[PDB]
């Protein structure tokens, strides 16, 4: 058919990269939806995580259209909730969004480490140009946001998340 | 005449409705100037409560005019003037606020189940359309604003009210 | 707080419903890039597919709105993966997807039978509005590609599949 | 002069991908006119092989200019015809195309890998973003096509081949 040069490793790591994208994506609409809870209310934090839940999805989708191109076959696991049903602060949520985002970029790097060793060009440039740089800076926007959440939450918490949601997001 | 399938007692309610309403309209009127006064001074407060007292009196305007197309008859009430001349503070008053509106939507609820009872589906239509939805809406609204608030006059109330009123209202 | 004549039996049935959402629009996806391999090819099944998947998506974000406006809680569930990997021809997949809105339409049919034993005309109304005249229109075009498939596929499956594909979607 | 970490062994193998491209380039001349002909006459074919001439033309261009920026040496060698003089139906000409693409990709490859062993980023970079990709994606397409051309020449062979030519190309 059109394989070639694509090996199964690749082709698995390809769906379970899928899998983590979609989890995360799932994670971000649990995110959002709870900061539009009427006992939380912080509408900019709700649409910056509705922003990344769309962002993961189309990260996953990608993904999905890249393993049909190369004649690799889409596997779908079931997509495990998110780890938390309540998200406590903004500084809380931007540690766990972090944390989430590391872990993707770390499967990211390992992806491009296996397609390395199988000397796979066309996965390297792929993660390269659509998800690498991407995940870089939005990781030193999350970082920034934390320092930022950091600086306002010293005293008068209450005070600093509100001014954070309303002049930042 | 015209009408059809119009019990007397939806007539009543409905009346009765238009009298909560005018007298919704009339509080919103009074906290709007209350928050106008030189020594209160919160234009967006004041600005918010007046476009409440609008919406309110369009919401008597509908059910009057929905009362003549079924054929009842419409019977105005003196209008008591609001529970408070003073309203305290913005914390206070958007409390007083969502108190009164958990009350409009009651009474929208009672008129629906009448409604229902009665067999009369343009009745319980009509409330649907133009009335569930809105104070359902607002309602989340106030409660926002009510967390938002709270939050936010924690310590330092007076600089809590004054950032609420410029970068909320 | 905001919460009025909400019951947790309607809250949690919202809950399942986003479930049942979530995991229509994960079967969606699945059957989108099946149709977009290279063995299958059939583009405008693909296409007609991953529209799906974003209107499932759509439906479980405005359940969740709701959720948040009545003051309910959102909880989410494991998203189970799709019940198939392949989905054989163009027939078979209308026949699957047809049973999916089925069952989707099953449950807000039982949601809104619910709602009316609460008397929660707004959960009601939400439902009649947004969900219940879509599902059915959605149900009638499926009938209407599954009646000219079929009559299609009588002799020469191959060549059937294709037109469909190319005059159809 | 401008030579810098450019050896001898990728100058020799990006003149020899000229060549290919060029023989590929003459390959699809031959394979569009063909389909030109009176008793061929499928004007989407021709017009889809003739698209393909010209991008394997521009193809070489390009590795002919890159050979020029890095200060190599451009050589040409004799254009072998194409393999055949008649290329049969569709389908006979789909598979003769995906063939020769793959034998592109695969020379693409070889020359990445050898581009790697030599630590010649520029080179490796270069192939990535201009060549790897657009033959990943080319012969996806192809593929497509095949399966579609597959399924229509089932039964009815000159019906199948006259409306994908005409519904497709
Ligand atoms: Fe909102
Ligand atoms: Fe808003
Ligand atoms: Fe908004
Ligand atoms: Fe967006
Ligand atoms: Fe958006
Ligand atoms: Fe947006
Ligand atoms: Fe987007
Ligand atoms: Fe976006
Ligand atoms: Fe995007
Ligand atoms: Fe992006
Ligand atoms: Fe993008
Ligand atoms: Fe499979
Ligand atoms: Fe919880
Ligand atoms: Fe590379
Ligand atoms: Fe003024
Ligand atoms: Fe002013
Ligand atoms: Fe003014
Ligand atoms: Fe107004
Ligand atoms: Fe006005
Ligand atoms: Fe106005
Ligand atoms: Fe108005
Ligand atoms: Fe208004
Ligand atoms: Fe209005
Ligand atoms: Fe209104
Ligand atoms: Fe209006
Ligand atoms: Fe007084
Ligand atoms: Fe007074
Ligand atoms: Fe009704
Ligand atoms: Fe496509
Ligand atoms: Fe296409
Ligand atoms: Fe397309
Ligand atoms: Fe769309
Ligand atoms: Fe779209
Ligand atoms: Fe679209
Ligand atoms: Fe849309
Ligand atoms: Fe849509
Ligand atoms: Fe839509
Ligand atoms: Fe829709
Ligand atoms: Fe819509
Ligand atoms: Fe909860
Ligand atoms: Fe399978
Ligand atoms: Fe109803
Ligand atoms: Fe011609
Ligand atoms: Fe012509
Ligand atoms: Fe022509
Ligand atoms: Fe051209
Ligand atoms: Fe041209
Ligand atoms: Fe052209
Ligand atoms: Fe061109
Ligand atoms: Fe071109
Ligand atoms: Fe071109
Ligand atoms: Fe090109
Ligand atoms: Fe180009
Ligand atoms: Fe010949
Ligand atoms: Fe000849
Ligand atoms: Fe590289
Ligand atoms: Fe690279
Ligand atoms: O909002
Ligand atoms: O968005
Ligand atoms: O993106
Ligand atoms: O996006
Ligand atoms: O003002
Ligand atoms: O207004
Ligand atoms: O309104
Ligand atoms: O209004
Ligand atoms: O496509
Ligand atoms: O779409
Ligand atoms: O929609
Ligand atoms: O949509
Ligand atoms: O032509
Ligand atoms: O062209
Ligand atoms: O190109
Ligand atoms: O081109």
């Amino acid at each position: 058919q059109i394989r070639q040069n694509y090996s199964t490793e690749v082709e698995a790591a390809v769906n379970r990269l899928v899998n983590l994208y979609l989890r995360a994506s799932y994670t971000y609409l649990s995110l959002g939806f709870y900061f539009d809870r009427d006992d939380v209310a912080l509408e900019g934090v709700c649409h910056f995580f509705r922003e990344l839940a769309e962002e993961k999805r189309e990260g996953a989708e990608r993904l999905l259209k890249m393993q049909n191109q190369r004649g690799g076959r889409a596997l779908f696991q079931d997509l495990q909730k998110p780890s938390q049903d309540e998200w406590g602060t903004t500084l809380d949520a931007m540690k766990a969004a972090i944390v989430l985002e590391k872990s993707l970029n770390q499967a990211l790097l390992d992806l491009h480490a296996l397609g390395s060793a199988q000397a796979d060009p066309h996965l390297c440039d792929f993660l390269e140009s659509h998800f690498l740089d991407e995940e870089v800076k939005l990781i030193k926007k999350m970082g920034d946001h934390l320092t930022n959440i950091q600086r306002l939450v010293g005293s008068q918490a209450g005070l600093g998340e509100y001014l954070f949601e309303r002049l930042t997001l």
